[PDB]
DNA sequence: ATATATATATATATATATATATATATATATATATATATATATATATATATATATATATAT
DNA sequence: ATATATATATATATATATATATATATATATATATATATATATATATATATATATATATAT
């Protein structure tokens, strides 16, 4: 289909005059200020205390100073660092929140988009297609309702590891060359690190709704009885609003102990092998290797974020 | 040893899903969450595409390279057919050079290849691939594997 | 660590320079390009 | 025997003018960015000025 | 032992004055983008000329 076509320019510019991101690429110092947020983010576990951030800022600055081209001080790192950091909470890039400050959707996808647009190394990996095919695998053989399809797939998968356990029993196995684990390394990395990405977009997705539901209730006439329901339709709006739907289930299979936690200890032994200290350097390796540890807090973060709306109700409701 | 229990263990958990699917209770993905599911494999296999986009790109310059340096009249028969195999390796040798020759080592056994193709055909047949993508995601993924070769 | 933070930059402002996607972001009538040729390549995987 | 000369109309290429369309460079006009000045929010004071309540007195 | 009346210290509020950082309103320089002049390149229209396959007529 192709009529929207015509209001996708318009939507187009709207994201152009108002999108942080977007206006944020197009500065004329779009690279400096992008390459210094980024450093300053590059070292977080979660939300970095405002002091912290500030005495980084503070340094970063006088690393930089050398471009005088910007107005850059040159006699005030402390000041010069409260001053932008400031600044760029007013671009609605960083949030002044709980004493620490947290990087905004914006910054996250102009991170990704500067980052991945240089001479670098590529978004994917030797290792990408057959991710994908085991993925399509899957897929197929679980959205596929004929048992009789299911059974036939189960019994052709099962004699396939008979003949894996068979040639293991023999004495007969194989392992990855140093180049392909190297590879696959780096896919895991691509992978789980996009688990992150979308956190703080869930979190504007219930800020929007909970400010969209004081909004509307302007209508001081309101027969606040409503709420008692909309204490659920909030909750079932979102979850089928695919932010909160999915990161619902998302929460739903990472209770599941067992599964992180052998999925943590994998990672402790693949970060040991050797080939992973040449795949990555140590950064990545620390980012990955408590990685579950930084989903379980940010996940629990994110839940006491949409908490603020969850209480909104007898706020809502009752006067005296 | 480990990698016989792991063998042990897989067998056993595939063996269990046989005789639960043998009794009539097979389990299909959550017909709604279908959607995200294969939302999630579109945009996992968007990447491929990026980057043969720059795997072109860096094979195009390391031909214009060999045509700038052959003119040299310091290079002699023997210095230009060791710069080429030198730097057709060197370009394989590279991550883009891995991810072209993995590529290249899938069509060896096309047999993959044509079976992820006929997978996804099966794929964007079903209902909810309306829901999750329109018809031109459709379309791409739908020939992935052809836009790949002819890249 | 230290060498990336001072390396990255020049990275950057030659990427804000050079590469033309980005070149192209910036410009007064980005959104209106980018759309048509959206648009045109959105039907034909051919060219 | 078969082979030959020039002469014809045949299509094709070439020189030249017409306007147009494209490319390069200059100038003007426009918008972003950062500087400067004013005022306001914040911190501290030297001291006034104070309320509260304790520590405290009184009663039986 | 309880129940009230007792003088005052502790802690506190506040004030004009100072200063300092943040926010708002402004001006000027840098960069962007469009427009224009001019030159130059493209292609087309017209006519001339080139060369070609065959015609018409001749050779030993």
């Amino acid at each position: 289909m192709e009529e929207n076509t015509r209001q996708r320019t318009e939507n187009y510019i709207s994201a152009k005059n108002q999108h942080p991101a977007w206006i944020l690429l197009a500065t004329r110092r779009a690279p400096l200020v992008l390459s210094a947020l980024k450093t300053l983010f590059e070292k977080s576990h979660d939300g970095i205390p405002l002091e912290e951030a500030i005495q980084s800022l503070s340094s970063i600055l006088i690393e930089h100073v050398s471009q005088e081209q910007y107005d850059i001080n040159q006699d005030n790192p402390f000041l010069q660092a409260s001053r932008e950091l400031r600044e760029w909470i007013k671009r609605r890039l960083i949030v002044e929140r709980d004493g620490r400050i947290f990087a905004t959707d914006a910054l996250e996808v102009a991170i990704t988009f500067v980052e991945s647009l240089d001479n670098r190394f590529m978004t994917s990996t030797a290792s990408r297609l057959s991710t994908v095919q085991r993925e399509i695998e899957n897929l197929e053989t679980r959205l596929n309702p004929n048992p009789a399809n299911r059974v036939a797939t189960l019994r052709r998968r099962i004699s396939e590891l008979e003949r894996e356990l068979q040639e293991a029993e023999a004495g007969h196995i194989e392992v990855l060359e140093t180049h392909q684990a190297v590879e696959h390394i780096r896919d895991v990395y691509n992978l789980a690190s996009s688990l992150r990405a979308d956190f703080r977009r869930v979190e504007d997705s219930w800020r929007e709704a909970d400010r969209a539901l004081r909004q509307s209730i302007i209508g001081e006439q309101y027969h606040r009885g409503d709420i008692v329901e909309r204490l659920l339709n909030d909750q079932d709006a979102l979850l089928n609003t695919p932010e909160g739907r999915v990161f619902d289930s998302f929460q739903q299979q990472l209770r599941q102990s067992s599964e992180l936690k052998a999925m943590s200890e994998r990672l402790r032994v693949i970060l040991s092998h050797p080939s992973a200290s040449d795949a990555l350097n140590r950064l990545q390796r620390h980012d990955l290797r408590w990685l579950v540890k930084r989903l379980v807090d940010e996940s629990q973060t994110v839940l006491q974020a949409r908490a603020r709306s969850e209480r909104d109700v007898r706020g809502f409701m009752k006067t005296g």
